[PDB]
């Protein structure tokens, strides 16, 4: 029988790239999303085509709120109703804005920055721990930028800076039960889809090896490769996948 | 005129020690407090008979909620209400328990560790700035993030966040002129609850002194980040862990 | 054609395996080695065996010297010589031994650990680099840097300097195409000299599994560095440690 | 009796300052020096005008080879020749210049790198601990910048690499002695007598603190904390004094 994954935020970008990586290395997968439901079933019915039921859709907003634990839950049952287990989960998604310390309220921005980066994978993680030859772990997605952060993104940064300590934390923690748990680290490395290109330029220049953003299918690579049998020993470890961003100097 | 100074949770231990090392140095005390208000109220008496009107007390709970923003508002506002400026925050008061992964609710263990450990922090130095000399904060942070007690998830993801609020902050109130900077402890004065023994077993793990830290040896550091002596020092954190953080399982 | 890779220190253990994995991925390999002359020229013959003309064998001291460069530059030329081209560069070589601060003189001590663990990795590095598809070099690091061995301080020294050495080499050899990445074991084939009840010691520190890593793990790490699903990273140290740099004291 | 201090490459700049702060707070020092004679007994002079044999001069050059174990030997050994005592050693003295990976020797270059950066200072801290209400101390001059460091200084980067491996692995060991060991790392923070004032404006554009680069006042300041009866329970940290330069992305 093929394992199964839950991938948060799947519908777009890289949460869409590693649930199809996942899926072509035989992976049955549910596709969380929260507004992209369109994209997220097209999605679904792309990789249902390709292997008769073998996608779900799942949506759910990861804010935080005193509904998250229960919202979590679901995610993971959702995994295994669909698929009768879950062996894979990434947390990939993710609110990304500033939030200046000089419309929304801050209460909102911090629900939305720490829910989605920190919280959220933290209430995950315990669901699908508390649910469990096999190889079971989860890979959640940092920055690798994270001690160099973007101007008056505060909220943002302290979210993946939580999803770091999480990252090692429970992968001490859930060792003795065989689930590795592991981190990958794009830089400021696929920009935003809105962005100008000359604005893309900017960072595009500063990224040594190749002047370019990586795609979100090398991101995935990283992925596949820290939940596949070749990291079986690898555990509380975040791969940066940055073309050498972090290394430049101001 | 004496500059003035908030410290959160400074009713005990390390906050206590801060704060009387802060107003002996000359700064005028607003002392945090949550629940341990005779302790507050006594120390503001014995700062206020060495130096008259120099400590006021200010209750809050720093749990996560949507009145947080507000709690912490009220806290640097109480600064400037009681002495007219507020030149240093000293984000100290934190909850720290186990919550393992496998009688509180999640959602209030995520509330309580979370918020004391970096939203409130992060609340407290938004109102610090907003409100705005040698000005500056100073986050208490652990020496041990990257080693955490088993089960104590949600406590090292907070401290976590508190690095990068300690980071994010310096990058972005440097130009304001407001340093921001860490002190993070390995063993210092342990849990009241932890028993002799189980003391015992951290103190011998110790390579300098085999001993726990004093409270003021943690306020020497803070203390120093404060001064002048520290004026180019921005996004700092230094550990005060007597090489703890350097020895293997 | 296929592509060509240098292993330091590849006669035996994680550099026997790492030179194993690649061979079979493809990849035509210079065997390098210092004493181990008969364990270098028996796995040469077994891949021999397996793929005429993909192997060779390279004797090199890597102790810091005045002919240190020389030596490195002909390993690097060796590659060259055999395989027409080099692809892959592997810094595996390592003395490993006590250098207590309170029969080897310390200069013999500096020369053997910071030149076998970062000095040779450098100059290989330069002579790599000047030579010159998937360009890439890993060196072999250690996830328990920041918490040493009691007394291991020029191996440490070393490490950490391997360290700075991938960061540098990436950055700057980033524009022709190289990637420069590590492998970090915590605790992996245990030291030969080592008692069984030592080796249990270490083997019930590690979180995942209560073992030490096979060779093959470590190798499996490099291969994944060296291969197209890691073109985008460089400057990046992957930790293969099973979780022990995560356990306090 | 007043304690005893070693300040390698004293003569001028960052390590005269940590001398002359030193010498301030009472500690009798040894200036030592390679190339800068005139420097270095000029400070002594001054330095012994304020104080009568509070302070003497040691030459010697911290290039490894085989002779620098003995070399260090005797800086520690002038200390106790002085003073009778050695309570302090300071690891400025510090080679730094550009060695790209693609009229010196590279052997030189290597000799010169890590032995000033990194081998110099191990030996120091050897012949330091061998020769022990005391406050014993080692501080090392290191790199607020080594993860993100200058283009084509691969070797110096190395060596101040080395150099936070020397404070951690020595904290460790010399702890059971009483000996502290710890770090204070500027960034590019105190810039290099010879570089143009149009590049020095360049990087003083980069600091977020106030746009400028530490004196070299501010950088000893970080030393004397370390060394001081307030810095008691610390050992095997190291101090950035940059401000805020490492937080600064490319
Ligand atoms: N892109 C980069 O260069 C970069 C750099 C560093 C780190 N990362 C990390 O890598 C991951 C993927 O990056 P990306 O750029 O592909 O991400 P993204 O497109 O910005 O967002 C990923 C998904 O997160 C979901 N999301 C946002 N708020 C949510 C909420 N409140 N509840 C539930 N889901 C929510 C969104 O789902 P819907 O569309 O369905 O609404 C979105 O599609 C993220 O964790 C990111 O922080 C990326
Ligand atoms: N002690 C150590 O060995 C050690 C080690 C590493 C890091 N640290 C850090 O150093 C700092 C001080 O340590 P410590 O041992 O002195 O701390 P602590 O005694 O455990 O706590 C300090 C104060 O935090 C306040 N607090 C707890 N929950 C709160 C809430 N929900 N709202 C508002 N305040 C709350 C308490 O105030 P009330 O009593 O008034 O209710 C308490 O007095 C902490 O940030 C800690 O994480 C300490
Ligand atoms: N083993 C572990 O648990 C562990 C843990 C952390 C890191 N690592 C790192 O992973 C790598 C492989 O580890 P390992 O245990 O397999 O290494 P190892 O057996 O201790 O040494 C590998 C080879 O290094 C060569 N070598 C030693 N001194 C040399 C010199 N002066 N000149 C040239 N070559 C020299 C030797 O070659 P000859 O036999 O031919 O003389 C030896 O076979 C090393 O870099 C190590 O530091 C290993
Ligand atoms: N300047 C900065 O912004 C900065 C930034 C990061 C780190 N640091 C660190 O801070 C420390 C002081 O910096 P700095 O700029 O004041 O240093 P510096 O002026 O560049 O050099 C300090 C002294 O090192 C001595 N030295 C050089 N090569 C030597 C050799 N082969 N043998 C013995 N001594 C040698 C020189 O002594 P003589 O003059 O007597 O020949 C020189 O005066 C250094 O460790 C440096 O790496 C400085
Ligand atoms: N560029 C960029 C982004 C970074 Br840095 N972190 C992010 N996180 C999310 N979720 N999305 C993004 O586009 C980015
Ligand atoms: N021992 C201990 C403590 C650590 Br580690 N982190 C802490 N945080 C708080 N708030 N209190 C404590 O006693 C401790
Ligand atoms: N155990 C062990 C070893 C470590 Br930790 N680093 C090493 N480095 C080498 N070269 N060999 C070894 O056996 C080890
Ligand atoms: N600017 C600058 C310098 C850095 Br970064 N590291 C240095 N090291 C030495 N020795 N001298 C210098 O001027 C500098």
């Amino acid at each position: 029988e093929a394992p199964a994954a839950v991938v948060t935020g799947a519908a777009k970008r890289i949460g869409r790239a590693i649930a199809v990586k996942l899926h072509q290395t035989g992976y049955r997968v549910v596709i969380h999303y929260h507004n992209s439901a369109e994209a997220a079933v097209s999605l679904a019915d792309e990789l249902n085509k390709e292997r008769s039921n073998t996608a779900v859709v799942c949506q759910a907003d990861l804010t935080n709120s005193n509904v998250l634990p229960a919202s979590c839950e679901e995610i993971i049952n959702s995994c295994f109703r669909a698929f009768g287990r879950c062996d894979v989960l990434v947390n990939n998604a993710s609110a990304f804005y500033p939030t200046p310390l000089v419309g929304k309220t801050v209460e909102t921005q911090v629900a939305e920055l720490i829910g989605t980066n920190a919280i959220a994978p933290f209430l995950l993680t315990m669901s699908f721990a508390q649910r469990q030859s096999s190889n079971l772990s989860i890979v959640n997605l940092c920055d690798a930028m994270v001690d160099q952060p973007c101007m008056a993104f505060s909220l943002y940064n302290m979210g993946k800076h939580a999803l770091v300590g999480l990252t090692q934390s429970a992968a001490l923690e859930l060792a003795p039960y065989g689930i590795r748990v592991n981190g990958v680290a794009p830089g400021v490395s696929l920009l935003p889809v809105a962005m100008g290109e000359e604005e893309k330029d900017k960072w595009r220049r500063k990224v040594p090896l190749g002047r370019r953003e990586a795609s979100a299918e090398q991101i995935a690579d990283a992925v596949i490769f820290l939940v596949s049998g070749s990291a079986q020993y690898i555990t509380g470890s975040i791969i940066k996948v940055d073309g050498g961003l972090s290394l430049v100097h101001a």
